[PDB]
């Protein structure tokens, strides 16, 4: 929403936003120089032990909409340019591993070797320079109940929404989405890369969803 401005929203709701130091997100957001069509390696979101070739389908703020080469277009996922889950082509090999076909590979398994060559042939492989350094983990869990922040809706990952810490337990926090039912609530580690300080979308040029209408 064009009207949503944190300073005003905080005033209105009589709330405070979690300080930037609570998050495992860089004080100065990483720069996103990726381009649509670039190739990179990404851990298969539906098969963690696999590293696959991914193509940048879209760009949004400091995030990349990715699709695993050879799979359908219904399992796209979003990753920060400083996410540990993505890396330049060639990394997998250097960490003693082999690239695998995606879980949703649409061709026969035996076709993988030639498909890999074909999909990378004359393609634009994102340079190591585009991959940013992950922020260090905040030493402690400094989140307090009631603090507001921006969080990814894990049921609809493209969405970053105004959220509130509903609970704190050990190194985890209970995320609740403002204006929506508990149907989208979830627990995550306080250093999750899926939560961000108020103002993140504004600084990175990403899309912050407007609060819901509860
Ligand atoms: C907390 N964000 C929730 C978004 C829900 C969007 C979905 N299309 C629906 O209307 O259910």
């Amino acid at each position: 929403r064009d009207d949503f401005h944190w300073e005003e929203y905080l005033k209105e709701t009589g709330s405070i936003s979690a300080p930037s130091e609570c998050f495992r997100q860089s004080q100065i957001p990483p720069v996103n120089d990726f381009k649509v069509g670039m190739k990179l390696e990404a851990r298969d979101p539906r098969n963690a032990t696999s590293v696959c070739i991914a193509t940048v389908i879209g760009i949004t703020g400091a995030r990349l909409r990715l699709r695993l080469d050879g799979s359908d277009n219904r399992n796209d996922f979003w990753r920060l340019v400083d996410s540990p889950d993505i890396q330049p082509v060639g990394t997998c090999e250097k960490e003693g591993d082999l690239l695998q076909p995606p879980l949703g590979y649409q061709m026969n398994t035996s076709s993988w070797p030639m498909f890999l060559l074909e999909t990378l042939n004359g393609s634009e492989m994102a340079s190591a320079t585009l991959f940013k350094k992950e922020p260090p983990k905040p030493p402690l869990n400094n989140f307090k109940v009631g603090m507001k922040l921006e969080a990814i809706d894990k049921k609809n990952p493209y969405l970053i929404c105004p959220a509130t810490i509903g609970d704190v337990k050990g190194d985890e926090v209970h995320i609740t989405f403002d204006g929506w039912s508990g149907a989208f609530d979830y627990w995550c580690k306080y250093d999750s890369r899926d939560i961000f300080p108020a103002g993140w979308c504004r600084l990175t040029g990403d899309v912050l969803q407007p609060p819901g209408t509860s």
